[PDB]
């Protein structure tokens, strides 16, 4: 009762309390880049929409977008993890120095490093993904998918549906589908790995150890990884 409510409030303000911090360096770096005008900065419309959906105060999120108009920058570290999986960080920080220096000691506490510029962004891409649920049509989809251009699409084992897009084909192709009235349980573009690694449970447990221990850095907005987790860690 108390003492498991209590427990879990804590972990839940917590993770609240670094998501804000990482949500208003995201607000004022969109607003300096795009602009102040959040209905013509699509970036800074979704940043902001997220700030408010976390129930950051209002002052918070407009004095935020005022700064953008601080002196954070953006920067990638790219690396390898446990099994030799490919780990991208996206940051955004006031002193890369500080950054990169925290950044490899998470690495290698988890026996990893950085590499070079590029050394692993090819493997991820923007993909447009939509998801149908299990008694959705196949033959339509496929009909549909092949039509309008999808990359991929992938039939499961329960009967659901994988569509993966380019992202400018995405909002295309998910009105297609809905045309044909082909209702997805969800769909969204993601950053989805041309190749996995698959990890035995001591591996992924690293590797899950690897990305809590970067994104609880201030300065790390985002963490990637072509990590095949397996089911006994799920």
């Amino acid at each position: 009762k108390w003492a498991n409510i209590k427990h879990a409030k804590a972990r839940q303000d917590a993770k609240r309390g670094k998501v804000f911090t990482k949500l208003i360096r995201e607000i004022t770096v969109a607003a300096r880049l795009g602009g102040e005008d959040i209905d013509s900065n699509p970036r800074l419309r979704a940043v902001v929409d997220k700030a408010f959906a976390a129930n950051m105060p209002k002052d918070t999120i407009t004095r935020a977008i005022k700064r953008g108009a601080d002196n954070l920058v953006e920067v990638r570290y790219e690396g390898y993890g446990p099994s030799g999986v490919a780990v991208m960080v996206d940051c955004l920080t006031d002193n890369k120095n500080r950054t990169v220096a925290e950044v490899r000691h998470a690495f290698s506490k988890c026996d990893g490093n950085l590499g070079t510029e590029g050394s692993v962004a090819y493997l991820f891409k923007q993909r447009g993904l939509i998801t149908f649920p299990p008694n959705s049509d196949e033959e339509k989809i496929m009909e549909i998918a092949l039509e309008v251009g999808a990359e991929d699409v992938t039939t499961n084992d329960d009967g659901s549906i994988d569509v993966t897009t380019l992202p400018e084909d995405f909002e295309k192709i998910r009105n297609a589908m809905k045309a044909a009235d082909l209702n997805p349980s969800h769909a969204e573009v993601t950053v989805l790995a041309s190749t996995e690694v698959g990890l035995d449970k001591d591996s992924a447990e690293q590797m899950l150890r690897l990305t809590e221990m970067l994104e609880d850095l201030d300065d790390v907005q985002n963490v990637y990884s072509n990590a095949d987790y397996p089911e006994e860690v799920l």
